[PDB]
């Protein structure tokens, strides 16, 4: 037999053509000719499908409201899966984009409470992630994040999980703590002027991203604990998602707003 995932090749319709890749390709499109739908294909001349859905039954195994749902999948080459199309992209290009500009504190650490969400949900269906960052973040209607990529980026990467590859999700909370300057400096590198090697000689030798301009100490604070040297005394995502998600009536009722934040 076939799990009930599967359906038909002719009710799947690609109108857009989202990206372009060493990958597959990102493409819009419509499900039953009346649902909006986000496609990817992949390739019968550089994979197989054995093993590229591996990354598949992570997926299908997975069902949160903040990770981004698989609908459907189509398994005998060519190999579409389909999934929630989050209309606003990315997250790093709605950061670096004209919204980005206007875009303020309560909801740059809103969406991050949004994400902190959906990395706790991982969190305790025990699984890793190994990239997680701005760039991989989706984002839909009214500011809606999620995070993908599930199943080189040293900037984003605990220097355990650089040097030795201690990939636990105490790395996914330090990468969660470097996006969390990116929210908060639109989209601007982690580690300005600073280059693959001197960040680890650096990151190393003691050195961490000083508070932005303009941005609260406390978040400084949930930053720097993100940053902690020893994998296990960093905080939960859970920890997390309940310190931002309740962050304005807890931590700062004291900030009005400001120039950029
Ligand atoms: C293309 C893209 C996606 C998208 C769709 C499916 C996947 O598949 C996947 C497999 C395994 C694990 C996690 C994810 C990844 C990405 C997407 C979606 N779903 N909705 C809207 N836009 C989407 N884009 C990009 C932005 O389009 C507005 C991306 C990929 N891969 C991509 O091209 N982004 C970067 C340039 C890499």
């Amino acid at each position: 037999a076939k799990d009930a995932w599967e359906i038909p090749r002719e009710s799947l319709r690609l109108e857009v053509k989202l990206g372009q890749g060493c990958f597959g390709e990102c493409w819009m499109g419509t499900w039953n000719g009346t649902t909006r739908v986000a496609i990817k294909t992949l390739k019968p001349g550089t994979m197989s499908p054995e093993a590229f859905l591996q990354e598949a039954q992570v997926m299908k195994k997975l069902r949160h409201e903040k990770l981004v749902q698989l609908y459907a999948v189509v398994s005998e080459e060519p190999i579409y899966i389909v999934t929630e199309y989050m209309s606003k992209g990315s997250l790093l290009d709605f950061l670096k984009g004209e919204m980005g500009k206007y875009l303020r504190l309560p909801q740059l650490v809103d969406m991050a409470a949004q994400i902190a969400s959906g990395m706790a949900y991982v969190e305790r269906m025990n699984y890793v992630h190994r990239d997680l960052r701005a760039a991989n973040i989706l984002v839909g209607e009214n500011l809606v994040c999620k995070v993908a990529d599930f199943g080189f980026p040293i900037k984003w990467t605990a220097p355990e999980a650089a040097l030795y590859g201690r990939f636990t999700i105490k790395s996914d909370v330090w990468s969660f703590g470097i996006l969390l300057t990116e929210l908060t400096t639109k989209g601007r590198v982690p580690y300005p002027g600073m280059v693959n090697r001197e960040v680890l000689d650096q990151v190393e030798r003691g050195y961490r991203m000083p508070c932005p301009p303009e941005c609260p100490e406390s978040l400084h604070d949930l930053m720097c604990q993100c940053w902690r040297k020893d994998p296990e005394e960093r905080p939960t995502f859970e920890y997390l998602q309940a310190f931002l998600e309740d962050y304005f009536t807890s931590t700062e009722p004291q900030y009005q707003p400001g120039e950029n934040l």
